């Protein structure tokens, strides 16, 4: 009895893993980085997850396919081992915090439509990348710090984290890098659906207040009722719309006051046609932020999901003593390349939701760049 031959597995993986998350990735840096249409603030966090990613399939993959091949041993040098460690717990974890930050800034554009200016943008988000990068190294830091317990004649020494010397971190740091977020995500997402509701009524709400006024008016007899219903609806491209209504509005009462009545009404009815621009396109907005988030919910949600198995039987191989810990390794082998994959397809999955990402990579994959 023994382990058998599994280079049917790693070829799989190198197929069906590494394969995809390099070109994946490497397109969605070189879309963001070709096209001038896609060079805007938002989409600087995606190059920042894209390239995490990224160096997820060419430095922690390839070795992690490597200790599958050769066992428990460790071919390489004994110091590329913690390196190996720090930046696979990094660059996973940012690919993780990435998508928090994500979901975060699409909340307070969809709460908070003004101060969107693009060169305050670009700065806020660089900020933000960076704070993300900062709270992964934080995560990660301990690894190295920790080192691994070190040797007779030869090296007899396995590239692991041993639950004797790391089940704390096992535990805090995947409450920190996984649980944490995902709490902070559902939160956002229940935000998202609130914000969007609340934001669909006041609408509606103008809507009824608007219409009223105008109904009031146009079956209006005398003149003070006329001046009545009109100083009630009198309450860069956003105040556009406000000095246009309001100006109708005074030019209206301007009549009202003469006493034309017949002259008011008449300048009422311009007032349909203008109210039927600005709601027909307000309304308009809420409706691709819906289909956006619903998207993104989804998305991410699957992102998400395909981490749990590791996390969960994560912290169950730390609590559980009566589990059976070989099968709960076995499991986390599997689970680990499940996440691998999570991670490493993300970016692209999302962006080819865009039409101009997706026309983009149609391009390349064609190899013209242009
Ligand atoms: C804070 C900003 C105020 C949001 C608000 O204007 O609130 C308005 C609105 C209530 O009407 O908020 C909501 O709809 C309620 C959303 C809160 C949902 C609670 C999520 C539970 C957290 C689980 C994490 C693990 C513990
Ligand atoms: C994907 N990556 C995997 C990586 C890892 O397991 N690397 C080793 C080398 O592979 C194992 O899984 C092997 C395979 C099967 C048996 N193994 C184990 O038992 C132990 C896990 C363990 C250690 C101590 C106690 C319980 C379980 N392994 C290891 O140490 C650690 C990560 C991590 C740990 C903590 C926080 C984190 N945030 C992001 C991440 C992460 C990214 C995340
Ligand atoms: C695993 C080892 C042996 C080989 C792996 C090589 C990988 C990195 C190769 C295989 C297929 C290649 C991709 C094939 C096609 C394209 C589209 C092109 O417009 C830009 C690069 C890109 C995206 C390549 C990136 C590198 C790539 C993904
Ligand atoms: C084993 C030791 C660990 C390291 C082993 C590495 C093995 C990787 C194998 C193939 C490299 C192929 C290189 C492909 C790199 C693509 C990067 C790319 O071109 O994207 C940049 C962007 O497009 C520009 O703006
Ligand atoms: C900005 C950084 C924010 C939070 C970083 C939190 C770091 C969390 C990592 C702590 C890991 C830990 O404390 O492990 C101790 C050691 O393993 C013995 O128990
Ligand atoms: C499982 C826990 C139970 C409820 C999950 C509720 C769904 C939480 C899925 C989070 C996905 C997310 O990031 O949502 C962002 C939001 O939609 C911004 O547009
Ligand atoms: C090893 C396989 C490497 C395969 C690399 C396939 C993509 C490389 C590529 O298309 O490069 C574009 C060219 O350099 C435009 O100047
Ligand atoms: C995009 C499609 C996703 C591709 C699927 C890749 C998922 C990886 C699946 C399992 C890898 C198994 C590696 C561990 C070796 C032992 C395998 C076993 O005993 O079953
Ligand atoms: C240490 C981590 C290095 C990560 C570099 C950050 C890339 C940001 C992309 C812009
Ligand atoms: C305003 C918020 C300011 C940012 C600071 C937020 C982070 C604060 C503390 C994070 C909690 C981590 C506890 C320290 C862990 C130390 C350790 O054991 O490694």
């Amino acid at each position: 009895e023994e382990q058998g031959n599994k280079l049917h597995w790693a070829a799989l993986l190198i197929l069906m893993v590494i394969i995809p998350t390099i070109g994946g990735n490497t397109l969605v840096i070189l879309a963001v980085s070709l096209e001038k249409k896609l060079q805007y603030a938002t989409n600087y966090f995606l190059m920042s997850l894209a390239v995490a990613d990224l160096l997820v399939g060419l430095f922690v993959m390839p070795i992690a396919l490597l200790t599958i091949m050769f066992e428990a041993m460790w071919p390489l040098p004994l110091v590329l081992c913690p390196a190996w460690l720090f930046l696979d717990v990094l660059f996973s974890t940012a690919s993780i915090w990435h998508l928090c930050a994500i979901s975060v800034d699409r909340y307070i554009a969809i709460k908070k439509p003004i101060q969107a200016n693009q060169y305050n943008s670009r700065a806020t988000a660089f900020i933000k990348i960076t704070v993300v990068w900062l709270i992964s190294i934080g995560i990660a830091i301990p690894v190295p710090i920790k080192g691994i317990e070190t040797v007779d004649n030869p090296n007899n020494i396995t590239c692991v984290l041993t639950k004797e010397r790391f089940g704390d971190f096992m535990l805090f740091g995947s409450l920190a890098a996984f649980f944490t977020p995902l709490a902070i995500m559902i939160v956002t997402y229940f935000l998202t659906i609130h914000a969007l509701q609340k934001k669909a009524a006041d609408l509606e709400d103008n809507w009824e207040t608007l219409n009223d006024n105008l109904k009031v008016i146009e079956k209006a007899d005398n003149a003070a009722q006329v001046k009545d219903a009109l100083t009630k609806m009198r309450a860069k491209d956003f105040r556009h719309g406000f000095d246009i209504l309001v100006g109708q509005i005074d030019d209206a009462l301007k009549l009202a006051n003469e006493g034309k009545v017949k002259e008011a009404q008449a300048a009422a009815e311009q007032l349909k046609t203008t109210r039927n621009a600005y709601i027909q396109k307000y309304l308009q907005t809420i409706s691709n932020e819906q289909r956006a988030s619903k998207v993104l919910g989804i998305v991410f949600f699957l992102f998400l999901l395909m981490w749990c198995p590791f996390f969960i039987t994560n912290i169950t191989l730390v609590l559980c003593d009566s589990c059976n810990q070989t099968t709960l390794q076995m499991l986390l082998e599997i689970f680990v390349w499940i996440g691998y994959v999570s991670s490493g397809v993300n970016p692209l999955v999302y962006t080819l939701f865009n039409k101009t990402f997706r026309d983009a990579f149609g391009r390349y994959i064609t190899c013209n760049y242009r």
